[PDB]
């Protein structure tokens, strides 16, 4: 194993790539060279819709990436996948996600983006519909959530998003679709979710092919969509950023929920990856906790500029690590039950107040009596209470809080180091 | 107290408040019905395709439909997306909608600037369709389909029209989704129900109520007497009802035409479903209106056949007559499929020949007295001996004693 990820880190541009041979461009009746694309992932719509608390964030959430897209006026829209939570979503999930989309990106607004090739009688591209009136092309990968009929197919189906980035065998062929806005010429890639070990094996074997555009070779700007593990603690259970072949540009890289929309640069393979994280919080995981971001993508030429948009409509969720042995005054080895709880809800009542201050920032607002007020945050305490130390009943613990936080009954962990 | 449902008229209350449309009637799809079955999984999706495809060739104003679009409450994947599909290639496109509407996500699809509607669908819910969104509210975000008659309490309806007009024709057109039949009856018998008239041109309406409900039922509480229904009206879509009574009837007291087109499938082997399913397109010119009735051509042929055993001339009674039997029941489902063969080239217009397409296989069903002395096969054993031929792996034959 420790060995077997340093022959992944040595390993690079693994498979084959090869060749192959205000304006409006969309086909509805009844800068220029700048591609705007709004870039999130992972909404999980449907995610949470029972409870009598969360129930709503998933469609309220999906909605604002929606909306946002149409306020700062983008050209088209990029998804990570695993649009929903379910493999086969609730009449309301799916009712909603299509409200959204329908609301949002349809309307009279040129679509400016030329399709020089993308390489059934269905239109497949939904704006050269000339029934259909197309302000804002959606497109989106499958997520290992939206797994031969998927949900994905369905809003597809309507017209309202455009499934790309197919994987029906793992010979993979990754073929673009090829956009120009003025001079700007944008080279689209996706690969669907695929076993993340299904996916290693490929590029292993050199079965995964890329094809290029021969025309205008090196005027492309070469962006891939995936939904795969980063990381992984088998070296064959996650997708290693070698291998990606690096004549691609842009990385957007869905399935991992954590917000890290600022984008690495891989300074070997030459290319900035984006990890613009969930749009909602689907565990009580360190990952969700970091405040979740969709971002604005600006490519002219060859060159992109990143612009990070806070998502405002997103529970505020904040995570403690306490480890007991390194707080006195907590005496250990004695019945300190009292003294831990005392130091424990200080905690849950500092989360909070940085939770509400955290939400007040992402609303550009403040705690007064005409604004909103934040919704009840999710609160975890993990607790490591190895060396001598009384705990409590964890749903105990978090009735404490009934009213005060989202998930009133699993506020607090306690577990012994390993 | 069936007499009784005769004697009551005009329940519930009335409150105020190119010249020819023409409308292709259907009901009762049950698109994802028979999914899963190896012969018959595509039928639902096939037929359904059917009934919008017609419609688009022979130009009409609008679709009206009767109910039980989807026979499950969660329809599956396949099904949404192969009714959306049928949806989308058939009802889209620019031609213009000559209807004027005289009543944003719930508003009348082919109003929306975004969707080029040129054959809008109109669509009560049946209790295949019926927590409170239903594959009808799916159908009606996409901007695909009308869906209209909602019924929000079962124990106050108020039932509003929707007002359409083309040339000089006016048409009110009203629908009640389905309710439990006993909680609707009620809602009759108690003056629950509100019908809103138009005020202006009161009587330039040609008035048009949908509906899904028993037509007949065992106890006088299960199904919607026909006199209950205002007399106002000048025609009746009747939905739920399978079976195919196209021609339709005339009610005198209240005078009014109900129309039962029965489903575009079969879902039971019952009697009902054995006559040829049909479309139609009413043709309304200002009073009068025109149906013409149109056969359809993707169902599978159901023939059903009843057999007096005793009545069996080749059959020597009360005796070890077995071998007899089957042999006669044999030639007897050998003999149905011959007609479901005809019936089906009949449908296509087209004789058995080898440059022509040959007919599906056919659903077979022989109810089978036999009284006196005669002798049994295991249903299923003698269902077995039809798998080339017929599509239905049960129930082909049915003994019942006298
Ligand atoms: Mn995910
Ligand atoms: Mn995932
Ligand atoms: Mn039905
Ligand atoms: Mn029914």
């Amino acid at each position: 194993d420790d060995k077997a990820f340093e022959e992944n880190r040595r390993l690079r541009n693994l498979g084959s790539v090869e060749y192959i041979r205000r304006k409006n461009f969309k086909k509805f009746q009844k800068s220029e060279n700048t591609i705007r694309i709004l870039i999130s992932s992972d909404p999980h719509v449907g995610y949470g819709e029972k409870d009598p608390v969360r129930g709503n964030d998933s469609f309220v959430s999906f909605n604002e990436i929606l909306e946002i897209a149409r306020e700062r006026d983008v050209d088209m829209i990029l998804l990570g996948g695993d649009i929903f939570h379910d493999n086969k979503p609730s009449r309301k999930a799916l009712y909603q996600a299509l409200r959204s989309l329908r609301l949002n990106c349809l309307g009279d607004k040129p679509c400016e983006l030329e399709l020089l090739s993308d390489t059934t009688a269905v239109c497949n591209i939904n704006y050269l519909d000339p029934n259909i009136n197309v302000a804002i092309p959606v497109f989106s990968i499958h997520g290992n959530h939206d797994d031969r009929y998927s949900a994905l197919d369905i809003l597809q189906v309507t017209g309202l998003v455009n499934y790309f980035g197919r994987v029906p065998e793992n010979n993979i062929v990754v073929s673009p679709i090829l956009l120009q806005k003025g001079f700007t010429k944008l080279a689209l890639y996706g690969i669907s979710n695929v076993r993340d070990e299904r996916l290693y094996h490929s590029f292993r074997e050199n079965k995964v092919k890329f094809l290029r555009p021969d025309l205008y070779r090196d005027e492309w700007f070469n962006l891939l969509t995936v939904h795969q593990n980063h990381s992984a603690h088998t070296p064959t259970s996650y997708l290693p950023e070698s291998f990606i072949q690096d004549f691609y540009d842009f990385v957007l890289w869905g399935h991992e929920h954590e917000c890290l929309i600022d984008g690495s640069y891989n300074p070997t393979q030459k290319f900035t990856v984006v990890q613009p994280g969930s749009t909602i919080a689907t565990s009580l995981s360190p990952g969700e906790t970091a405040p979740k971001h969709c971002g604005i993508l600006n490519i002219t030429g060859k060159d992109f500029h990143l612009e990070k948009i806070r998502l405002r409509t997103v529970r505020p969720f904040i995570m403690k690590d306490i480890i007991l042995s390194e707080v006195s005054s907590i005496p250990p080895m004695v019945e300190n039950k009292k003294e831990v709880l005392t130091y424990l809800i200080s905690k849950v009542e500092e989360a909070i107040t940085e939770a509400n201050a955290q939400w007040y920032e992402a609303q550009g607002t403040v705690p007064v009596v005409e604004n909103e007020k934040p919704p009840l945050p999710l609160i975890r305490l993990r607790v490591d209470y190895t060396g001598g130390y009384q705990t409590e009943n964890p749903q105990r613990f978090s009735n404490r809080f009934v009213g005060r936080v989202a998930n009133a009954t699993d506020v607090v962990q306690f577990y012994l180091k390993k």
